[PDB]
């Protein structure tokens, strides 16, 4: 509201706001009436003796008043004829000389004294004559002489008192012209002088929301209206930085003296230009090729164990069983969701999921391979001393909760061990630095993982020895013989996966995370349920 | 220097200082020829410029120069020469009534108007009358005032503001305004100001600041100075230093009030008061030592007990048991007899973590044989029933303890990496807590893994449980599974009440009352242990 004021009284005032857009103005062109006699004055009423413009006014309102009580002390003197007499009349031109003569900035000063005016004046300071014509410190707007045309003045206020006699009142004043050209004219804000504490083009009502910590001001706000000097206080025009948001600084348009959208240059970053810099645009070309081809490939798993339990009375599977087969193909689809949770974006519950499908994929698909190649061993050896019957599930996943019961232990604690420096320090996201000064978000290592790379490795060298032992035991379907590969080849595409995820952590794109664990989960895991399912239908 | 120049010119000054600490001195003061006459008050400057006393020292001066300048108006006035008349003399008295009214805080102001000395001399403000008795410039000043007469009376002091008038060879006369400063404040007596601007702090500042950082002898007042003008709202705060736990603390111990020293006390370790005691808890050495020479002692027994059970290797009751398999249920149980030693000692970062290392490692050894040995004889009485005899000693069943102690390793090896890594973030391990009385205790604390290192030890131990279940009717010679079975159950009992009483009561037990609680631990389940497993091998054959 009281920006808008200013607007409306601009031509409320016809030629008037150009005089104070530019101070010089009436040096071009003179020619009015005896225009501006008041304008806005004090936006907050009127301001008595505050707003602290310069200590000009103040110490010019201290010298008016211990000058007029000089005249207010010879009031109650006695047998004061007062005969104004030549000597009496040069008494009253000392006081209006020296009002003059103390002060930087102050004008014409005149004085009634009606007993027959009486009237005393003098010029501007440090040049002034005299001539003769033929309450509490009352206030006035601001003023510009009407004389002819005009001039340059400046709006000179014309603060004034009063003079009371004895016998009621005097009907006398002392006029005091105090020159206002150069003096600061307030700051537009901080409530003070002529701009009332908003008083500009729009510091909040369009760049503030925003732009959070806008500053637009500095030390001048919104530069405004002006037209009185132009003094060191260096009017910051378009000040407003407030860092990067939807508003920046506002050198795009709509600047001078009509100032208002200053609303650009914001995607992610504090800078300013198009959306090139840091958030890097993650391709959708090559995303929807993975995502579409690896739930493709894992709902033609899902499909699979219903073909399985289709042909449960087959040969082929008999011999290793109904339940030691999709125990197996069960625990390949938690296999499939190191993509599916990482394409979508890091998280704190999002990261944690992770771990929980890595370790408990792998001591379900390997964690009775290695099982049911330790039976073969041990029912060869055995029996070829004679007795103990094996059995299927039932001794072989009765020994795999064990290992089940191991690593869902470790899980537990490791989860509720990582949700408790969330009060302190959150390390399941992090950020990275590329070559062209780039940063997206992945998951931090937590040193849990070199060592659960490592655990993997020593458990898979157990079902190395166990494929020497068996190298030598013939069988009906030459399952053994596939269940050697399948952890040959998991044991080596794993350790240099791991190598390559563990060196270059911080250099791998988000973009690039996810042809890393794409071309791992189909080289590990896709031909081992290709090599553990495909001789059982055909090539018997 | 500065603040021993008060002391030094106090006794330059005699019967004033009495005057400056109480400023109602005054009224029983009775002679002297007069009184003060002159203060040093050069160290911070001849006279503060933008003097911190008010407005009113920087307001008064105004009605005395824009008065000047009023009568440095007819100095070349033409024809204003008169003679004195009594009009011309009513206009002057005006002046001095104008300059007296002012200003509350200026005193009698006089005006010399040397041609006949014409000087006039009012009364004080608020009530003058009017009295008639019989180079340099540009604003000269004066030294306090004391009105001289019999003694030194109320007012005290008055600064004699003085110019000069240059008439046209100037006038051989001053104006003479005397401002009143019993209502003005000395700065603050350590700011730059006045008198005492950053000095005259006797026994402060260094006294307590180096040593003792973050000082703060000030507070809002430093050295309450000079007083004797007024006592305003500044409230001066004396002994205001704090220091938090400095050297030298607050300074409230000896030496208070005017005469100030000894300002350094209560300071040990711990950010009180008192003596040492109030962050000290209790340390009955008398105590912590009776229990090493009992703890230690067992040790050297157990490591004895090694060499006797060599000594009778060929002995029928342990050839049955399997020397290697009794050596590394001793060796495990000496690794189990130092979670107190490690404890004793001080809580540091290396030994808190192999407090750890010891319980973890022997908790494998000791309960992690038994129940092996305990499995074997289950599996040898189910196979002798029908047809073959397939387990043997040491070898088949101790390298079937290798894969619980290399998981037990990779566990240890993962923790001790993992808290080794925090410690450029947080210690994490050392911390403090109180015993409900505002005395704390630094100890350990629990890395939350700790209450996963105890469910798994009684997950453990409930195969054992049902291992012994399973044997109760086998002929047994030596009633060698029926002693294990009591040691499994004490264990797994005395050991989960122990735990959840250590986890339960962790931040409110002291450190005595923790040896106290590991060393009871350590001698129910430990030492029977070894009581069972040991004694009924060489006696009762
Ligand atoms: C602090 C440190 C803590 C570390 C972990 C804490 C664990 C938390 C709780 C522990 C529970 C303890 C359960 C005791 C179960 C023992 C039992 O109850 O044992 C069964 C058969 O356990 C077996 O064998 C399985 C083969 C061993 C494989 C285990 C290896 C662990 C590796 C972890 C997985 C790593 C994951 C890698 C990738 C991620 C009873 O089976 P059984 O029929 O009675 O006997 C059987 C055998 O046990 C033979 O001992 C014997 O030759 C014959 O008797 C034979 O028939
Ligand atoms: C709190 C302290 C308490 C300590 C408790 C720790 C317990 C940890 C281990 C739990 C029990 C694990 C199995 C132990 C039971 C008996 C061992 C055993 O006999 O297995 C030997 C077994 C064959 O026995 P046989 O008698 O010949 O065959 C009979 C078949 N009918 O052979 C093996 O299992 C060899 C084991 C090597 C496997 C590879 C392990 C390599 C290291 C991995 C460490 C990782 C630990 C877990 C971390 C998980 C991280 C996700
Ligand atoms: C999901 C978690 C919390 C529960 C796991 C507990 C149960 C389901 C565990 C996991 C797999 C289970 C086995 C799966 C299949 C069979 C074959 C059946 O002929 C007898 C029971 C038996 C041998 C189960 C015994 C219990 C078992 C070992
Ligand atoms: C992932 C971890 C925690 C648990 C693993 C779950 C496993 C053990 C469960 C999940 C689904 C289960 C299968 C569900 C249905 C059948 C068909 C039935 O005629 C035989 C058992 C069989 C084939 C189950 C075997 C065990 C199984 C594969
Ligand atoms: C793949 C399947 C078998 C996983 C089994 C479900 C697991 C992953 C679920 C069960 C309970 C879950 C937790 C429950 C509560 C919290 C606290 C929250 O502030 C962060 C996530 C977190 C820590 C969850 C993580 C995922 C979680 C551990
Ligand atoms: C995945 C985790 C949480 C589950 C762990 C629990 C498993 C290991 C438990 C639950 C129920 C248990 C079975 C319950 C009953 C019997 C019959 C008896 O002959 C003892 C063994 C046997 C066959 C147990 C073997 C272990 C067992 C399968
Ligand atoms: C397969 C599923 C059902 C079993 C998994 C159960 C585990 C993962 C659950 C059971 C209770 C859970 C805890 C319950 C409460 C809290 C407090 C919270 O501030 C942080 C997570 C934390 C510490 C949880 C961590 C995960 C937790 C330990
Ligand atoms: C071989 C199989 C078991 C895989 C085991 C994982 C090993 C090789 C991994 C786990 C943690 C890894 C280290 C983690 C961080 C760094 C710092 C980097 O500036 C150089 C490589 C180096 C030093 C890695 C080397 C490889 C490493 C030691
Ligand atoms: C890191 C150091 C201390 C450990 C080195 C050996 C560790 C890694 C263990 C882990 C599992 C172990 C293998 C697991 C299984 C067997 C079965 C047995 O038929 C002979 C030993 C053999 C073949 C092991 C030899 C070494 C081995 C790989
Ligand atoms: C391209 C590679 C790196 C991806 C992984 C596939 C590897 C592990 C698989 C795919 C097909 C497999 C081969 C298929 C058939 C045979 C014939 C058999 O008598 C010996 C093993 C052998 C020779 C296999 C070795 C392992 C093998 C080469
Ligand atoms: C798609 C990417 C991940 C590669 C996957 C290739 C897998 C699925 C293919 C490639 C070569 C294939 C093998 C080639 C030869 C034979 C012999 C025949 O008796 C059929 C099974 C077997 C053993 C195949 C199993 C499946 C196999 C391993
Ligand atoms: C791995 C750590 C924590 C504990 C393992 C220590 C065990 C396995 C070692 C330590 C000292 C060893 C004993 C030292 C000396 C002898 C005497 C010899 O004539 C028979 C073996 C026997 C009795 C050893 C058996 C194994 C033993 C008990
Ligand atoms: C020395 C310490 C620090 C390392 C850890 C100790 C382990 C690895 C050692 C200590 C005693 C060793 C056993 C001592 C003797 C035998 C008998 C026979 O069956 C060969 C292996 C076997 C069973 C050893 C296996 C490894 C073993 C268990
Ligand atoms: C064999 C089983 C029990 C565990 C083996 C652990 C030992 C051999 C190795 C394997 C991986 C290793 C870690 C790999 C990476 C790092 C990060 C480096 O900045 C400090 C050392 C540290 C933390 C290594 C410590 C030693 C370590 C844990
Ligand atoms: C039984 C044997 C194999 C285990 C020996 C333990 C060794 C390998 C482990 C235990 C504690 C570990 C240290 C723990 C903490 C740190 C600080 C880290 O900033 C650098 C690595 C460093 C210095 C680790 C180095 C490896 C370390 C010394
Ligand atoms: C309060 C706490 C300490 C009680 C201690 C438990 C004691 C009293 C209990 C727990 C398990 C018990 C044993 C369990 C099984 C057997 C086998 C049986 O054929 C004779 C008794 C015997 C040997 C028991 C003796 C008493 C026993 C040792
Ligand atoms: C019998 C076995 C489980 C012994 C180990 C006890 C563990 C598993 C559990 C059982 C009950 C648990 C306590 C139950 C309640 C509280 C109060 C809470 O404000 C802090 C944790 C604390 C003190 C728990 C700490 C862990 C605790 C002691
Ligand atoms: C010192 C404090 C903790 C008390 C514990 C002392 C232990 C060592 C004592 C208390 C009771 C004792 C048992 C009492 C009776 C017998 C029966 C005897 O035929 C063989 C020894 C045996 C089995 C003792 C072994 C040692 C024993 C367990
Ligand atoms: C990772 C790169 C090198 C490709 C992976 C190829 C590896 C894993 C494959 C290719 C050929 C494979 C076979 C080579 C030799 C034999 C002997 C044969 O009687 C059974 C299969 C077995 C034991 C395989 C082991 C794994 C093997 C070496
Ligand atoms: C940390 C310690 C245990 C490391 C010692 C390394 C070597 C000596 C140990 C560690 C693990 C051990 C075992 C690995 C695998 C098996 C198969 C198991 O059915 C009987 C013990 C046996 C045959 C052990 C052989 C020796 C072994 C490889």
């Amino acid at each position: 509201d009281g920006t808008i004021l200013a607007q409306k009284l601009a031509e409320e005032v016809p030629m008037d706001v150009a005089s104070y857009l530019y101070t010089g103005d009436s040096h071009q062109l003179k020619r009015a009436n005896c225009s501006g006699r008041y304008e806005l004055a004090g936006l907050p009423g009127k301001w008595p003796a505050l707003a602290s413009a310069h200590p000009s006014l103040h110490r010019a309102l201290d010298t008016l008043t211990h000058a007029t009580n000089f005249l207010n002390v010879m009031l109650q003197s006695n047998k004061s004829r007062e005969q104004n007499l030549q000597d009496d009349l040069d008494w009253y031109q000392a006081l209006v000389w020296s009002l003059l003569e103390g002060e930087p900035s102050i004008s014409r000063a005149a004085i009634t004294f009606s007993t027959a005016p009486q009237v005393f004046l003098q010029a501007t300071r440090e040049e002034s004559r005299i001539l003769l014509q033929d309450s509490h410190f009352k206030w006035s707007p601001p003023y510009l002489e009407c004389e002819n045309g005009s001039y340059k003045p400046g709006w000179l206020v014309t603060l004034s008192s009063a003079i009371y006699g004895l016998q009621p009142e005097f009907r006398g004043v002392m006029k005091v012209d105090i020159n206002l050209q150069k003096v600061d004219i307030d700051q537009c804000s901080s409530d003070g002088w002529f701009s009332g504490t908003h008083k500009c083009h729009l510091n909040n009502s369009e760049c503030m929301p925003i732009k959070g910590l806008g500053f637009v001001l500095g030390a001048y706000e919104c530069i405004c209206k002006a037209g009185f000097y132009h003094p060191g206080v260096l009017p910051v025009n378009n000040f407003r930085r407030r860092g990067p948001d939807q508003h920046i600084s506002g050198s795009t348009k709509d600047v001078s003296e009509e100032a208002y959208v200053c609303l650009p240059c914001r995607e992610g970053c504090p800078f300013c230009a198009d959306d090139s810099p840091c958030f890097v645009q993650e391709d959708k070309y090559l995303r929807l090729a993975i995502i579409s081809f690896q739930a493709l490939c894992m709902l033609l798993d899902f499909v699979s164990m219903l073909v399985v339990y289709h042909f449960r009375k087959a040969k082929s599977i008999r011999a290793s069983g109904l339940i030691l087969l999709e125990t197996i193909l069960f625990g390949s689809l938690l296999l499939y969701f190191p993509v599916v949770i990482l394409y979508f974006e890091p998280s704190t519950f999002r990261c944690i999921l992770l771990r929980w499908a890595r370790l408990l994929g792998f001591a379900t698909v390997y964690g009775t391979v290695t099982l049911k190649l330790h039976r073969v061993l041990k029912v060869f050896l055995s029996r070829t001393a004679q007795r103990i019957p094996y059995m299927t599930g039932g001794r072989v996943m009765r020994m795999l909760a064990v290992i089940l019961l191991v690593v869902f232990w470790f899980l537990i604690g490791w989860t509720s061990s990582v949700c408790q420096n969330l009060e302190k320090q959150i390390s399941l996201i992090g950020q990275g630095k590329t070559s062209d000064h780039l940063i997206f978000n992945m998951c931090l290592i937590d040193r849990w993982d070199y060592m659960t790379a490592v655990a993997e490795f020593l458990f898979l060298l157990w079902g190395v020895y166990l494929c020497y032992a068996v190298r030598t035991v013939p069988s009906a379907f030459h399952e053994p013989r596939y269940m050697a590969v399948a952890v040959h080849n998991e044991l080596i595409i794993s350790a240099i996966f791991h190598t390559i995820r563990f060196v270059l952590a911080s250099r791998l794109q988000s973009d690039w995370m996810l042809m890393l664990y794409f071309a791992h989960t189909h080289l590990t895991v896709t031909v081992t349920i290709g090599l553990l399912l495909i001789p059982k239908f055909s090539h018997s």
